[PDB]
């Protein structure tokens, strides 16, 4: 009886620690969407003014 | 079979850590590639944005 | 007739003359906004690059 | 006359001399105007390219 409670405390610390890497991934993942978006905006820009200088 | 059914939880468990840690990994792999592309697209921008400065004042 | 023909070419020279000033001032201006998409392209560029630093 | 001829052609080679001024100083701006236009064709390729390869990861 003793034994089960050890390994659920082991358990229970591997269940923290699996949210405190996903919290790590999403906060990753969101910064790779802060990029998608700056990297939208880049190409609008640079593909918007290079017509423009090659169309005048 | 508590006890069993705990183990193979546990086991499990340390099976998506390392899952988990992995895809850390690649994302912070796949971020670096990110930072070199804008340490690259800053120098190219910079660069000849300071060509075009140099030359307003030598074509003056 | 030397004279009329030396005043035309005189005159057709000026009125080229200013198409090319006029050329000149259109792509400095152009140029101008160029430098102000640069310096656009730069800020957004290097803020973001600076979210994405290690510790 | 003869001075008259003289000094309207003088006048005529110095605008001549000063719009050749002026095509050199528009071809460089075009030049200039090229090599921007291909920074934007690499800066473009390249935001792209690294757009698409996010979109997979």
């Amino acid at each position: 009886g003793s034994e089960f409670a050890a390994l659920t405390k082991e358990l229970n610390a591997c269940r923290e620690q699996l949210l405190e890497k996903e919290e790590e991934i999403s906060e990753l993942k969101a910064e790779r969407n802060n990029t998608r978006l700056l990297l939208e905006h880049l190409e609008a820009l640079v593909s918007r003014h290079e017509r423009s200088l090659r169309m005048t």
